[PDB]
């Protein structure tokens, strides 16, 4: 079989130019200028980027807003409530708290025309986002399928806005889909960030700003959050995406066997070792005599993923707020999340040991490779992909 | 008239010893060894701020544990929750629950016990206390009064644990009180976060642990706690005590005047034009021409701190989270809170400048007299109070 690595998923620019490099994607030969509608997307996904970080700012900005107002109002109104009650002989007091209120009947004027302003350019954001949209539309109409018989390893970008998961990344992510290409994302903490998300959109009551958050930091969120808001999108459609073409991708662990050997794909470097502590931590039962043991092994593993996905638990595996550095986890931390170590660990010359990632196991090779890493390991049968 | 000086108005053996030297107090000739008894009082008053202390940190563990159980006992009964709903083929997902669980039940019963072992301190704790008030109440029977014609101003301490308000210190005030002694203290920071703490335990309902606190971090508040929940005292009693020895002595600024001048008494240095920033502040109308007319000026701004105390609205005048430093508050900062300039500003070189505390003003003099503060100014007019 044929197959090629990529970080990604996103962002939808590096992944539209991977996509075209590996000749997976190609134009419709009915396209007048390539390079006129190429550069059409690349403008198109800019002008979104930045909607999308202006759309996060303004609703941080309100956010913060709306406390200001809410605490001005309140001690107003508790001054309010005491002068209510003073003496016909407290002049001096009744005098002393319309001072005190002055200033803060100043600020709640201050802030009401600061939200009136962002509420301003929030309008002005939601007309201009339909348009965008519909010409990203028309760019997915412009391009067809090419090589169908290349498998695609997505092993995560290892910083956030690179790869990160926007509503482009999702409808390329289904155009892949819908053109039966062999898709398979190895789940990072980006990834789980953008899962954990994304469930807080797809849940009744629909999500109101604002608001439990907080932070939903997160740029991924946002967009589709505006999507959703503006009616862009449906929640019906947004579920849809997700749950057909993404999710069903994601493993936690993948492999390929050869006639002797396993090759193992993660998403950060990891032991030999972490794969048993993951395997005991989602219920697997750990094989490892033989290299189909170890397939079949993973391959549990993933099917426990898609359960505890399924289920909307995944933060019991990615969130540990007691471990100090999840980069340079301790022994005693990758033995209590190893899923945790899974997607955080970088490597560095203290962890390249002997027995670390042995080449040879139980009578198999073994091979691994792995998203981007400063560290450089000169061992032969790692693989540590360019950024 | 006869005066002294102190800072205070607390700690209890402090004023003890204060009043001893100054022969405000004396123990009655029928006491059989002075020293033995004098010792005694010290030996109660290190009993009884040990066990304040241990009160306070016990309170504190007991909360953070009980964070810990709370947050245990939701997460186990959230993958409880899960469990019973997973399916008959979801074997390897059921076990995983128990592991994850496994850890979190350890956790809370390693909190369960270590919330029995600090009960069982505090229990020993309570055990102590009424035989220690009892002998306290046993040495305020051995003392009388002495000279009754010496006027005593309390400038506040400028750290908290010196000059605390601790259920002795209220005793001696009410000692003085009842046996006419003029007493006049000068409201410090720590002054206005003691009353601050005290309303919250003289309102109904009756103050709980635990609790919106939190902190209520001083040690005063907590020893009244200790006393009302072990009914060593009632809330009738407190109450009492505060309203009738400590409160009407709280004056913002103090005077006494001569023939030809005015001596003005605060806590903090403090430039002559603060005076008219709070005459500002608390609606009174600031009359400078004669130092008869400050002096009335004055007097009307201790009235409206009455006013403002009698109703609970101190932290309107003495809390602004705004201000950067309040030790060295700009004029802006100045003007917006006079009295947080007044109890807590620290005097340097840069503050010493001509016209910040005029010696001669409108035709009389005037002469400054403050709690301690690093800085020695050469004024032969202004006296610093030392440690």
């Amino acid at each position: 079989g044929l197959e090629v690595l990529f970080q990604g998923p996103g962002n939808a620019i590096k992944l539209i130019h991977f996509l075209f490099r590996h000749k997976i994607i190609k134009f419709k030969t009915e396209i007048i200028n390539f390079h006129e509608a190429y550069q059409q997307f690349v403008t198109i996904y800019e002008q979104y980027d930045d909607m999308v970080q202006e759309y996060l700012e303004i609703r941080t900005l309100l956010q913060l807003i709306q406390i200001k107002i809410t605490n001005a109002q309140q001690r107003i109104l508790d001054i309010e409530q005491k002068l209510s009650l003073a003496t016909d002989h407290q002049k001096e007091f009744s005098q002393s708290l319309l001072q005190l209120k002055k200033p803060i009947e100043a600020n709640l004027q201050m802030a009401e025309k600061s939200k009136a302003g962002l509420e301003e350019k929030l309008s002005g954001l939601k007309t201009r986002l339909p348009s965008c949209i519909e010409r990203f539309n028309k760019f997915m109409t412009q391009i067809e399928i090419n090589d169908i018989k290349t498998l695609i390893r997505l092993l995560g970008d290892e910083v956030a806005d690179r790869g990160s998961c926007d509503y482009f990344t999702l409808r390329i992510l289904d155009f892949l889909y819908q053109n039966q290409i062999a898709i398979k994302i190895i789940l990072s903490n980006h990834g789980y960030e953008f899962i954990h998300a994304y469930e807080k959109l797809v849940v009744g009551q629909p999500f109101k700003p604002k608001g439990y958050i907080g932070d939903i930091q997160i740029k991924s969120f946002w967009g589709l959050q505006l999507l959703l808001e503006q009616s862009v999108i449906t929640e019906e459609e947004l579920r849809s995406l997700v749950e057909r073409a993404y999710k069903p991708t994601l493993k936690i662990i993948d492999y390929s066997l050869s006639e002797d050997g396993i090759t193992l794909y993660s998403h950060a470097p990891i032991r030999f070792d972490s794969i048993r502590m993951a395997a005991s931590q989602l219920g697997v039962t750990y094989n490892d005599s033989t290299k189909e043991a170890l397939a079949e092994t993973i391959d549990q593993l993933n099917a426990q993923l898609q359960i505890y996905m399924k289920n909307n638990m995944l933060h019991l595996l990615f969130e540990n707020n007691e471990i100090n550095d999840p980069t340079n986890m301790t022994d005693e931390e990758r033995n209590a999340s190893p899923l945790i170590y899974l997607v955080w660990n970088r490597w560095n010359e203290s962890k390249e040991v002997e027995n670390a990632r042995p080449g040879k196991y139980n009578g198999y090779f073994v091979t691994y490779v792995h998203g981007h890493d400063p560290f450089q390991s000169p061992l032969t049968y790692v693989y540590n992909l360019d950024t």
